[PDB]
């Protein structure tokens, strides 16, 4: 059913997440990750202690699709194993440094298509799709979005609701 994930999502806050690559998504996949930029760790830092979830929605560059959402269950660490990132041109690992851990919600993708309708009021409403790395989205909109991604049957939002 969908109540528990209704009830996850119950007044969470929602950014998107842009990854240059397929492997670093594969990669938080896998072992339930997250490193961003500096600006962006501050940002979501500040927004795990204000609301009850902070969800990633993630989106690999070029893709077209989203390739599934997770919930942060801890601020950014340091020093706890060297994960090994594709790092594009530009990028380094000394910025990739704090690391968040997360509990996948939806490890299933949705295609841009699916969402055309949905825009983002703290982006000039412009389609959902559309931000920079680490844009915030709205409640009524990042909730909704949420809720487009097929269901993950693999995933038991029971453990999620007791990190809550």
């Amino acid at each position: 059913g969908t109540s528990k994930l209704k009830y996850v999502l119950q007044d969470a806050r929602f950014f998107l997440i842009k990854s240059n690559n397929h492997e670093n998504v594969s990669l938080a996949k896998a072992k339930g990750v997250w490193s961003t930029l500096p600006v962006n760790e501050k940002k979501l830092n500040l927004a795990f202690r204000s609301a009850r979830s902070v969800i990633l929605i993630f989106s690999v560059r070029e893709s077209g699709k989203f390739q599934g959402f997770a919930r942060l269950s801890s601020e950014s660490h340091h020093g706890g194993s060297p994960i090994h990132w594709v790092l594009p041109a530009g990028m380094s690992a000394k910025m990739l440094g704090g690391v968040f851990k997360i509990d996948w919600i939806c490890r299933r993708e949705l295609p841009f298509t699916k969402s055309a309708h949905l825009t983002n009021p703290w982006n000039e409403h412009k389609p959902v799709k559309i931000g920079r790395d680490g844009q915030e989205i709205e409640l009524e909109c990042g909730t909704q979005l949420c809720l487009l991604f097929p269901p993950d049957e693999s995933i038991d939002l029971y453990q999620v609701i007791h990190k809550m």
